[PDB]
DNA sequence: AAAAAAAAAAA
DNA sequence: TTTTTTTTTTTTTTTTT
């Protein structure tokens, strides 16, 4: 009997693999009988233990086949095809709603009885993040609206300030929340073509620690980054479609994604300053440093850097009426859950600990 | 039964798909049964609900197939072949007529009973654009006729002015109205070969935001853009054919399109400036900014950069004797529809609102 | 009868061949008869004598085949697919535990009755290394813990001091222990992209002898390294996924590996110094030099740089509970072996010899 | 039945088509019944209406085939192969016989169709150039034959005069007649090699504005051009093959092209002056400068520079024996158009008005 | 019958062809009949006359085939696969042992009845070389041992002396004996990386004529070479692995080869002087110069540059037991042959003739 | 030289 | 047509700066 290419494509769709080697590796695990399969018995990874019993019969035939990489290539192109259809046909609010659904699915596993996480650690993260900026939850909500409306020349935000002020921490959390890529523009202009091509079909991009000039009077080293962004200011505008490039592929014509620029305090030419809607000045705070020294699990487990921490901040602080109607059902259920496992008394205690520089937990 | 490759080519020719991945994604949607299709009963996108009933029988067989990307590649090449036949065999006025017939079909769907658009916002769009330049509708009509004549050495218009002047918004509207591509020529000369290859078979080219050198006392950072256009001199003149390149596909020899060049107030070489037939100078106007702040629905729905807004300007201001003969009858239909919806007193009120800097629609 | 592609994939998986030409070369050795096989009689290389009996039948058929490279290519992709699945799905503890199992398998070959090595010469290396830094085994243990936890911005160590001070000796030993690669960031900036591409899917990276400007009055050469390294701030941090490239391959998005910087006495920017957790000052001290003049065998056999010397140092000095539970069984068998053919009275005499500056062995 | 690839190859050779997508598109037009065919009945394009009836049967079978691009690329290779067989065996007079047919096909755009500027002001262009130099039309034919014979040492012509001498206009006109390219030799010696390498595989060259040594006493800006060109004697004389370099490519060996040198009244060194066959002085004429002030369309429709006007001069004045046997019929077929449209008196009026310093009248 | 791919793979392995076109050319010569074959009768090339008789039948069928390049590709792959297995698994002693009996095969052909080499002239070369340095055969034997043992920091030699002293003569002879390649480190430091990439998988490298910077007052040109070697400390020392780069190929990691540095009477920094295990001083000698004038055949046949002359020197002067056991029997046969053709009185007469310049063979 | 996809052989 | 099998060519990288 022959291999069903359909069953492989169906597995790739359910798991969202866009890598041929990953898909080949995963599917070849299903050769062995599930009756004795140690990974299924341990329940270590969901993309194995859910699917092995369904795919065992087909994977045994697949391991005898001669054209295995061709089968996987067709499946990966099917996933990339759906991804491109969805980029052209969905509204940006639906794309964000789909992303929140994915995060909530991961939260159900992570805080379920098979999961590792304790919510007290994650909500201690919410408390630490809310101390970072005045009205943090309003800032996060204002950012989400800005990325959904995608208004020409009113698209990009600037994070500015000295070393260890939290720019990258908040930027990385917002990048996971929305889904997107970080780009390095400090490289010289010639190979910048293939860097920018990483942005194809992405929802956000972040430009990380762009270097300027003249900062040597403050002991900041010079570089090409700000000069390079001046050359790309039609990509920042978003009024008109730009041409984006991958090695050995022809150019994709699309409007470039919105997002965040992170900077140390170099001077910004007025031509770029005209592209930025809002500047957030980060400043370092002594009590936040003292707190992370006592509560190091926040850095080991990457809690303050996670999008799930910012999603929990939104679930806690925002009215239900600010979410899309499809997910309001799931978010009322998650508010009910958080209302059991916390009280305002525990959360206010956590905030008071952080302002004193004490450990978050007690 | 076997797959019909002809049916896939019919779907692709009816939909005008240039992308193999997009065509694959859309045709795979048809594998699910028509009797229950949620997108057919909600009528989300016409490229689905018009065609799914016809194609369900064939898409079931296509989903089992091993050749899927090869089938789509031949369908995409059939559509690209038609574009090359039409580009060489049609007159430029017939091409512009075909562009307007597609824009008007889009307007019929957009302002129909199924439509979402509100025409008062779009005619406020016309009013805002008419304030941007004196005798705007004559500037638009001169451009359209200039691009249809395409006389060698008199093919390019220069848009010049400071950091916020409206030059990009007007170029973007003309680009949708005429069709074309925007190109970035601030990058080094080496990789421009594949950038210029995007101009193959197009009607217009827009060279956006060409950086100059000197004028630095204005606080404009310098760059290679103007030096690159001092090269490429024969592409602008168009008195000769050029070779255009794209990856793996064989190169094509054609006369390069006409276009628009936008730049901030850099000093321009005389050898370049000799090749532009017209300069339009753009000035900041304080009242236009106050107007958009109070009427931001114009930016959210991208009305002031849409080609449809310039076509509605042309329908309103120009006589039917200035349009082509085949399109007369539907322009007569639209021009009566517009006089039925708007009293001239409403348009006069709108234009007075914009000059007064109050919100339009107030 | 026809060639089994399954047996070739099995041999490649057992041997871990990810080079197509090496696999082809190895497998074509099996076409000759097992009985007369001089390599099975001498027992030189284990990759031959363990497997020839099993694969003889299939290798004879493979030698008559017309598509030998197509067969080998699939096997090499199967091995790379396992490697990419393991990178995405294993914990860093498991990765390190697997690496220790591989080194212990090597040690069983080196010190078994077919092997060439003498345990007392390797153990002299441990004594010389334990004299290089104070509390050396705590330093090696702290490093492994740091590389496993991979805490953001707290994950690089700096080795700093004069020339001939032991930096690259120790760094090379740590590199073989953890597995990873050494990078030269002193290159010109446009070569630097492919130099950073060496790090893809590695556990550890080491930056060898980075040079700066200034300090030239100390007779230090000048160089670009520190300037380049300060463009790469976000690669060191590990907060976001960087985009890594190889020649002719599309960009891989992943978190950059942690590791070590080795440096002469330049000054360093605060932007970089904020990214190092620990600075270890290496000082030259002449008893170690006079020792190595007299105990030359340490240099000649490469014992002093090898990771197996550090692993032996961890087995001699650390409690058994500090190793992962799967490997504790082998480590107590090795502690028994070392206590049986080596003694504490010998070890303190070896260390006394090194401190006295005299040849280590009796 | 099955597709005849030979019939497709015959169509490609009869239409002389060397684009694979263009061939695919035009051949797919033949799949419809010729009894009904609107493009035939409208007689729009010869590449359709002649061939449809013959190719209809094959085109219907071709539309069902799965390998359509394979069929078309064999046919395009057949046309490219014929072109290379001819080109490698081409005499230099057959090269010019080909070059002027392309310019004639461009003039057949103003023949019998409104798609062009009015010829009456282009004959004023013929007249105005015939007033620039004594016996202008004989200068053109002597120059043409000089370039066709390629006689060593007898190959370069020198044009001298101040600003506003017309030398650049006639240099442009002669260049655009013949299809060479223009080179700049004012560069420092380090850069000349890539400038000279532009001349590869090319019919003519022009050297523009070679700035001399000294000349400030005539208010002429000094440069290296004359001094450089004196060093290029082996390129100018044309007896031996020079090696020429394009950027990134390997060298080619050929005999360097003939053509034109243009100068202000700098001093020409005797060693360089001996290499020019003929010096033509251009001198400013006040009556021409008044005429062109009174007849702006000469410059603003680019009549005087466009080298097509020099063929339009050769058309009328010159005998029939002065043209090759394969185009003698085609010129007299063209020439009777002007014999019907014009008279000696109106051309004498054109000349007279120019000589009087007024625009053409009556 | 049908082509045996196995017989072609044998021929490629026996000839060691890693070039597909060379193999294709060689194998197609075998289609013509053996009985009449002029190349076999004249015995011009051993790669033909040995094998033609065996392969005639397969070559006749191969000449009719359609797959000819694919058969040759697989055969070339088989040869390259063996080279990589041998590179990764052989001891350095087996590598040199294989290189010697490869040279003994060349010696057999040269000095056989079919050959063209006069052993009296080659033995005169051995005499002239033995007079170049004191204890020459021990110098050569010590060098071989040093390169085989590859002991870190005891693995580079320095050759120093005036121009025309014999340095590249001896260095070139040692390269042919061991195998290896020459390197030019006088390039600027940013062009050096592809030059160092020549060393990949080589047994030796020679640094040819490194120039110093000071000492110009002795008429010695200034250059970068020794300053570049000071920077490459870690490549020479050989304790740790380095990354090496070929054009278009990914970086490979290995311990850089041992070798020779050759220089004029430049000043050496003391840091570099400590990296050489030995320094050999070459001084011009008049009697060798006057001998070479009378014994010109040494230069004209390139005898004194060749590795075969050094191998004849080791065969003549060294005891049998210090060659590897596989080659001892072949060297005993060669010792018998040489003692048959030469007595000690003839050889000491040749040394006596050199020492006073009368001319070796008199 | 490797990757994307084409192009062909035998039942 | 189906399955198994064989083949092409270019871009990128280098070169250039
Ligand atoms: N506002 C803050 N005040 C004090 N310490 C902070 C603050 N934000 C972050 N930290 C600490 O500093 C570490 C680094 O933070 P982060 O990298 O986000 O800063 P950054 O301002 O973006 O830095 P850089 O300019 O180096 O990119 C965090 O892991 C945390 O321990
Ligand atoms: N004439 C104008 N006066 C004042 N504000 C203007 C004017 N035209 C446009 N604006 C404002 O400037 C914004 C940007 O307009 P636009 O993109 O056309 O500017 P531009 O001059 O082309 O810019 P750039 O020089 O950056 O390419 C608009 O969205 C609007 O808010
Ligand atoms: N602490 C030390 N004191 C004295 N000699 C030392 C010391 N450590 C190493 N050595 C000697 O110095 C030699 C070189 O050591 P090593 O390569 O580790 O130096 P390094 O300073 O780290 O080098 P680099 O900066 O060039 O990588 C060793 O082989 C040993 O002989
Ligand atoms: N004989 C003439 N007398 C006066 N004016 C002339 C004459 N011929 C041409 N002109 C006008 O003078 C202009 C400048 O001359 P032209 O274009 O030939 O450049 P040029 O004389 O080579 O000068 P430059 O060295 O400045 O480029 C022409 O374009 C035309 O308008
Ligand atoms: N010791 C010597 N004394 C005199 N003449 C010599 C001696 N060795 C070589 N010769 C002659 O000098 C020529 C040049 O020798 P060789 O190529 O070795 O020169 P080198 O100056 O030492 O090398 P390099 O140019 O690489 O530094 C030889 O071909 C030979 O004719």
């Amino acid at each position: 009997k022959q291999v069903s290419w359909k069953l492989v494509t169906e597995y790739a769709m359910e798991t969202k693999c866009d890598d041929v080697l990953l898909l080949l590796g995963m599917y070849l695990e299903f050769q062995y009988s599930f009756e004795m399969c140690l990974k299924c018995i341990k329940k270590e990874q969901p993309s194995h233990y859910k699917y092995h019993e369904k795919h065992y019969a087909n994977a045994a035939i697949f391991a005898d086949s001669k054209n295995q990489k061709t089968i996987c290539q067709q499946a990966v192109d099917t996933v990339l095809a759906k991804k491109r259809v969805d980029s052209l046909q969905l509204t940006r609010e639906q794309m964000l709603t789909n992303r929140f659904n994915d995060l909530l699915d991961r939260m159900d596993i992570m805080f379920g009885s098979t999961g590792s996480a304790d919510i007290e650690e994650w909500m201690a993260g919410v408390a630490w993040l809310h101390c970072l900026l005045p009205k943090m939850d309003s800032v996060v909500y204002d950012f989400l609206k800005c990325m959904v409306y995608n208004i020409p020349k009113k698209r990009y935000w600037l994070f500015k300030g000295p070393i260890d002020s939290g720019k990258t921490t908040l930027a990385a959390a917002l990048l996971e929340l929305c889904g997107g890529k970080a780009l390095n523009v400090n490289l010289p202009l010639d190979r910048l073509n293939f860097e920018l091509g990483v942005a194809i079909d992405q929802f956000l991009v972040v430009f990380e620690d762009v270097k300027g000039t003249g900062g040597e009077s403050r002991d900041l080293p010079s570089g090409q980054g700000i000069n390079n962004l001046d050359n790309l200011r039609d990509y920042l505008d978003g009024s008109v479609k730009v041409n984006l490039e991958k090695k050995h592929l022809n150019k994709r014509t699309q409007i470039f994604p919105p997002g965040i620029v992170t900077m140390n305090e170099y001077s910004v030419p007025k031509t770029l300053q005209a592209r930025f809607v809002k500047q957030i000045d980060f400043r370092p705070k002594d009590y936040l440093k003292h707190c992370l020294e006592r509560s190091e699990f926040l850095l080991e487990k990457r809690i303050i850097q996670s999008g799930i921490a910012l999603l929990l901040m939104l679930i806690w602080y925002r009215p239900v009426a600010e979410f899309a109607q499809s997910i309001q059902s799931r978010i009322v259920e998650w508010k009910e859950r958080l209302d059991k496992e916390f009280s305002l008394s525990v959360y206010q205690k956590m905030k008071f600990n952080v302002a004193m520089g004490i450990g978050v937990l007690d």
